[PDB]
């Protein structure tokens, strides 16, 4: 397919999105590894053929470990996809400076040091791309999610600042910024909520498709940027929202 | 991608959109490419669909390109705004005539056949229309006044269609090209160095690499895509 | 007076924001010219010690005979502010061409040609400032308002093309973009709660709130900025 | 003036930007406190009739150490001005991750902090502003300056948290995104002029003052209704690639 042969490695893809996202890459054809903190990953890897690997991103030698192992395990590394992330809710008044700080760990500044090292073994079979998985949130806010919003803000320039770094390395680099799509963590957040029904009708209401994405659907716009029919495309930012970010 | 969908496309007669209507026909689609210029023709005739001479600047000429090309296709599932024109100039030298004439062809025609081909659409139950912007749409440059508005009006109005087509199951996007090697630009030319450094893989893009943007935008694998602006600049937009 | 014995041209001055914006700049001792279609500027000049012109502003002619007029008037010019413009109810499958037309000409096309024409008069004095009052729906779109988010959309490309071009001659250009404030136009559509929930603030924005930010632009103290976009939407557009 | 008898807070006072912020709000009637590390900020307090005090805002400590000590000596914070800041040379390939770590303790987790400290202190007198220092560099990159385009980045989005969250305590955040100033240590860095002056349409660099202008609008009430917003002050830079 539009990856076949080609090694791919995707964070966070033990479910939802980067389920998702590893599924797509190897139904093109690519040798797929993954990393996640959650074990039901290897699982996932097993469906796919691909390989599995257990690791804490907020670590930077769990971070090297990873592209260590994967780029071994894989035999190449043409593309990476930076799709883990997490969140510590609260505005400024009441998140605490550990939590927040984990949040710009995992969200930012893994992303960072993980495109660093899959680059070095991209140079090796002359260049590739990396993908980041941001959200409208990085480019808008929402009340109580400071350290989402602060950490997916960066992503969304860190990946524009990739993009001109590593141009000359022939690595494209961009990102994607979803709407609300129905994974896992967005079912939870649904369900959890005071009134489920409601709650679900006003962020379907978000979209002008007046309806949840589906992870899917955010894979293919990352396999479309990953691959070759996107080689005039680096340091651009693509709404996968349904509408969302077209009007209030 | 597309076997046997109708796909519009206007200006196809070379640059960017003659790649679009290709590409559109490679993957099996039954395309109808319009122009002003009679190359659009052989284009037609290479790919195996259907030339249209039509002068977009007139709203009669539009209605009747949609018509015979709805007739001649069967059906109409994608529209792909493609043609435009400029008018050297700032606001203090551009002249009010050519001002207005850049609005129509820019802007006014792509609205006007958005319309038009949504009604066809209705009865096939949905589609996609992808509208060729400009990085100068959402940036200027100078002495390009006509073409900047036009362009970054264009921008809006792709919002605009995508919030009011929803309801028909038809999604709208835009491309937002950089320097591509067309056939304008190696005019306009005829400088090098310097646009290909506007870009940080340090080059011009290809027609084609503008074309796969508009297929994947025009797809179903863009299913919860809509109402977006995506740069195909080699990341021109990135960095000043 | 910030701008004592200053010329500024208002468009649309007859009420909301123009009016208010006509106001603040006359309370700082500005010389004010103020046009609009609408008789009862012609009260709001009075009251302020200003000079006010019945213009259509859709007419080319027109708005030759406001710049030239206004300009013998007030002696000089060094503010021009793009405050009148229009809507046409209707998605791009119901807007009429005529009436599409007619929103691109007195909300696109006008400030254009009042912009150059503005700008022959500001050289005459070393420079000056231009201000174009947008909107948020200049960034974005909502539903059946095709004609105005399209001839908003590029005037916000147009407010950079002008900022561009005129820098040479020392004239700053930007443009504010509001989000609902509570003019008799708005308080009209309406006849509430959901459009103050809009903005942050959670409440609608006074037409004298945005005067400010228009004289801000307008006002050597944003001598370093030209170019820009600036939302007074209380926080409508940080968030979703 | 716009500003008398208002508590002012102002970081990274010592020179540059934050300097001249410091001193178009004392010039406006304000009660100024600034903090830097450069003990010369000390000079800069009494040029103007303010408070200085010598803080590492990289230390959490020592920001909250700040902004009790500054309320105190001002009797009231009414405006936050975020204008501190560093950088770490470099693109992703080559910068040292403690470095990177650095910038956006400072760029980023401290305006974040010291907003939530000025806020409950705000809440006293009913409310006020907050003014981020951003930059085109957090909205657009540039080359092997990774740590700060990521940080600037994060600090426009914080912006948008922050204007969210706090509108209710009737404080209003927004932040200016300066293009080339001509500040000391960018007139040090210093064709090249010609170049960096050419970035922005009125062709040549801006003046630390003119940054502080446009912060001292968007602290006043002036701005009542503008809130979440991120003001360019480049010079048309922004406005065009070509
Ligand atoms: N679902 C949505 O609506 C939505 C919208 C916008 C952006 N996104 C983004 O999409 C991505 C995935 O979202 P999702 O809904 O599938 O969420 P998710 O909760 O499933 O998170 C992604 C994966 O990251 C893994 N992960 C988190 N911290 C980790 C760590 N330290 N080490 C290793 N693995 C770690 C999680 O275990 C999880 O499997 C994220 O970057 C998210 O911010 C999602
Ligand atoms: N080439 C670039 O670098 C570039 C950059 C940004 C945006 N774009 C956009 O891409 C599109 C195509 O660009 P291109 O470089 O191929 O230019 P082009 O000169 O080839 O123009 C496209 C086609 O439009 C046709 N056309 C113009 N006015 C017409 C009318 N009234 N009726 C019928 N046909 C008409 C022309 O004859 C031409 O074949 C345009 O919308 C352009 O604005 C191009
Ligand atoms: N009110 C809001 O919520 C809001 C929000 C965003 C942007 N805006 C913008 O602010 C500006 C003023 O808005 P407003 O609410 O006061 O509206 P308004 O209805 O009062 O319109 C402004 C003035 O323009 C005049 N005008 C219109 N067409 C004219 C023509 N051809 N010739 C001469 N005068 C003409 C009108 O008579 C009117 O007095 C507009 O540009 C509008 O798009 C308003
Ligand atoms: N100079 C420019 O061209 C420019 C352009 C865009 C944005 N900016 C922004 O404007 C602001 C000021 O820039 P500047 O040019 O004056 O730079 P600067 O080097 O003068 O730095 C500002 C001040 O921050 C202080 N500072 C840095 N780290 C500190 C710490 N940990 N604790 C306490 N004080 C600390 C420095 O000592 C200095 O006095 C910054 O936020 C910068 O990012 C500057």
């Amino acid at each position: 397919g539009l990856f076949a042969g080609k090694g791919v490695l995707v964070t966070g893809g033990a479910r939802g999105i980067g389920r998702a996202i590893a599924q797509a890459f190897a139904r093109e054809g690519a040798l797929v590894a993954l990393c996640d903190l959650r074990p039901e990953g290897k699982e996932v890897a097993e469906a796919i053929g691909g390989a599995f690997f257990q690791v804490d991103l907020e670590d930077e030698r769990e971070r090297v470990r990873f592209v260590e192992e994967a780029a071994y395990a894989l035999g190449r590394v043409d593309v990476l996809v930076n799709n883990a992330a997490i969140a510590a809710p609260g505005s400024a008044l009441t998140v605490r400076l550990p939590e927040w700080r984990r949040v710009l760990e995992v969200n930012l500044t893994a992303p960072m040091h993980l495109s660093a090292l899959a680059a070095r073994e991209m140079r090796k079979v002359g260049g590739g791309a990396i993908v980041n998985v941001a959200s409208v949130q990085g480019l808008f806010a929402e009340q109580e999610n400071a350290a989402y919003n602060a950490s997916k803000g960066g992503l969304v320039n860190l990946t524009r600042s990739l993009a001109l770094d590593l141009a000359p390395l022939r690595i494209r680099v961009n990102a994607v910024a979803p709407g609300a799509i129905a994974t896992e963590a967005v079912l939870e957040a649904i369900a959890l909520s005071p009134d489920p029904e409601r709650t679900r009708r006003d962020w379907e209401d978000l979209h002008a498709l007046r309806r949840l994405g589906k992870p899917e659907e955010v894979a293919e716009a990352v396999l479309f940027l990953a691959s070759e029919k996107a080689s005039f495309i680096t340091g651009a930012i693509l709404p996968v929202d349904g509408g969302m970010t077209a009007s209030f």
